[PDB]
């Protein structure tokens, strides 16, 4: 995985909700404390259009167009930066 590529994608597309340090602002889930496998699995679920939690509709649009490479890069960044 490419941590730098994941960082750039996170900063552009994810940070507004999940935070610069992954803590999730006031109401969005934190992405701290989770490894790359976990993040990969979750992003793949959202991308596939699975119902995850009660607020799937807020998150799913942000996963729908991710490639597998994107997912791997994001997951590597999140693990390195926030775990
Ligand atoms: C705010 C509008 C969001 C943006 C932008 C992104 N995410 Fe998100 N995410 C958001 C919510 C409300 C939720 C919960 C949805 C639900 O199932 O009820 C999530 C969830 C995640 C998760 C799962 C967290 C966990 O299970 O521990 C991950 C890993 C996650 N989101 C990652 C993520 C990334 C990488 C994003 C940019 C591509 C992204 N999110 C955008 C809200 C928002």
């Amino acid at each position: 995985a490419d941590i730098e590529a994941g960082k750039a994608k996170y900063e552009s597309t994810c940070l507004s909700c999940h935070g610069a340090e992954g803590k999730g602002q006031a109401i969005f889930p934190a992405v701290t404390g989770q490894d790359a496998a976990y993040v990969t699995e979750k992003l793949e679920q959202y991308r596939a259009g699975e119902q995850v939690g009660q607020h799937t509709a807020l998150m799913a649009p942000h996963a729908r167009t991710l490639s597998d490479e994107d997912i791997a890069n994001l997951a590597a960044y999140i693990d390195a930066e926030f775990n």
